[PDB]
């Protein structure tokens, strides 16, 4: 005689809040519904902007998107008013009858103020870092003024390769903004050893002894890809892929925030229009007065070579990168792109802009062996086409072809079951349930 208590996924509440960007939202969004697909009841907050794109099981609330229409203003308003009404939120759940009440929230890691909203409401506090192991470390060293940030400059760090200047996550471009964009970024640790999960969207095998590093510092979780194995425009752009020869593609696209200069867009154009590939170019809506004049919500071409090429201001890249038709990915190098194209076993010409992107590029073609980088900070036609014939067109190419082909396979296996990713994502999981 007596009762018993069952802790299942069913009865556990899991709050995400990702910061309101792309390259922010998605992987947050993945892991939700791997989470969901765990059985977890999961409550995605989110802006009431992107709450629109988002919104095309998984529960889904809105907050307000508390910013008047500089970086610096926006934020502290931002961080401000979602303090409060994401505290409100899990106030709400907290008393509600239907949903459980929540055991945890996942926070985008570049809000660390929300582990004390979480903890002051009793709740515990997931890390999400969306950007990959051996950056978010150069990020803790600068913080921790570890070392010093006529002459060039290389930097050693524990369990990372040499780095250049160049390969150093960039922060000046951003001007008199950069000292926000950096204090940003190295902020993603002023409370590290209180967090009580912190999430990598990475995979063990892709950064084997910075991730072990880090792991004998804090019980990291690498659970990346968060994105499935095997969007806007979706239907079009798979009838056209469909009907181009395989390996014959170059996917171009530079991220959700990048906008390069109405000069680079020229270069890439008269690469593109002369190259022996299809291309298939993602250029933003607010991007296409850039274009060269020469040249809506699409446009299709015969290139000078007599291939064809598609102009679009959106698409399912994830769709893109795994479409037999794609022979490289031309990318901006964010986190999300490079890891998306990684899972896909796509080789890549790598364009960093800024924060993340150098220091991936520094990984994409020197430690992954993946792709190739330009050289500079304007990139002339002739350079892209050169980096096209490496990728695409030499023997060289083809051992990269093949390099993205094994560290696709490495990464199936990480979030499969028995996957490092699948072991640390069930970790997470299986302790939300005890008591
Ligand atoms: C600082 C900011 C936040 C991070 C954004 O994107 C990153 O996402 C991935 C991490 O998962 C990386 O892999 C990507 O490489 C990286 O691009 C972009 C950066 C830089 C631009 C600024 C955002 C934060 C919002 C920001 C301040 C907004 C803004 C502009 C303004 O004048 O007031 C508000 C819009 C973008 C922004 O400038
Ligand atoms: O036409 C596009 C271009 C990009 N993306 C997605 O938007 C995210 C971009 O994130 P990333 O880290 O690569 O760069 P960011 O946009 O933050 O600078 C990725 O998940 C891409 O797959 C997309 O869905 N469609």
């Amino acid at each position: 005689m007596g009762t018993i208590e069952i802790s299942s996924p069913s009865k556990t509440h899991i709050l995400a809040f990702p910061f309101p960007e792309k390259g922010h939202i998605n992987p947050m969004l993945h892991l939700c519904n791997r989470l969901a697909s765990k059985g977890f009841r999961v409550t995605l907050i989110t802006t009431i902007s992107t709450y629109k794109d988002v919104k095309n099981l998984i529960n889904l609330e809105s907050i307000p998107d508390g910013t008047d229409k500089g970086m610096n203003g926006y934020f502290n308003q931002f961080k401000n008013s979602v303090t409060e009404s994401v505290a409100g939120i899990i106030e709400e759940y907290k008393l509600g009858h239907d949903f459980p009440p929540p055991k945890v929230l996942i926070y985008d890691s570049t809000m660390p103020w929300m582990l004390d909203v979480a903890h002051g409401h009793g709740i515990l506090g997931a890390s999400l870092f969306t950007q990959p192991c051996c950056v978010s470390v150069v990020y803790y060293h600068m913080l921790q003024g570890t070392i010093d940030f006529s002459s060039s400059k290389v930097l050693l760090l524990p369990c990372l390769p040499p780095l250049e200047d160049r390969d150093l996550p960039e922060f000046d471009y951003f001007k008199e903004d950069s000292g926000f964009v950096s204090n940003l970024l190295l902020n993603q640790f002023l409370n590290i050893d209180k967090i009580d999960y912190v999430l990598f969207n990475t995979f063990e095998m892709l950064e084997s002894e910075i991730a072990n590093w880090m792991s004998n510092k804090w019980k990291i979780l690498t659970i990346g890809p968060t994105a499935p194995t095997a969007e806007t425009n979706t239907e079009v752009c798979m009838k056209w892929l469909d009907e181009r020869e395989p390996n014959s593609v170059i996917y171009v696209s530079f991220g959700s925030i990048a906008s390069l200069t109405e000069q680079q867009m020229e270069e890439i154009s008269q690469a593109l229009f002369t190259t022996n590939f299809n291309f298939l170019w993602v250029v933003r809506e607010e991007e296409r007065t850039k274009l060269p004049n020469c040249l809506p919500s699409s446009e299709s071409f015969t290139t000078a070579a007599g291939k064809l090429g598609l102009i679009i201001n959106w698409c399912p890249q994830l769709d893109v990168l795994r479409h037999e038709s794609v022979a490289c990915f031309m990318t901006h190098c964010g986190w999300n792109s490079t890891l998306e194209a990684i899972s896909s076993g796509v080789p890549m010409i790598c364009v960093p802009q800024w924060v993340d992107q150098t220091t991936n590029a520094k990984f994409i073609q020197d430690v992954w062996k993946i792709g190739v980088r330009v050289n500079n900070g304007l990139v002339k036609k002739e350079e892209i086409e050169r980096c096209i014939k490496e990728v695409c067109e030499s023997e060289k190419g083809k051992e990269l072809k093949r390099n993205a082909m094994k560290w696709k396979d490495l990464s199936k296996e990480a979030v499969s079951e028995g996957g490092s990713s699948d072991t640390n994502l069930e970790y997470f999981a299986s302790t939300l349930l005890f008591y």
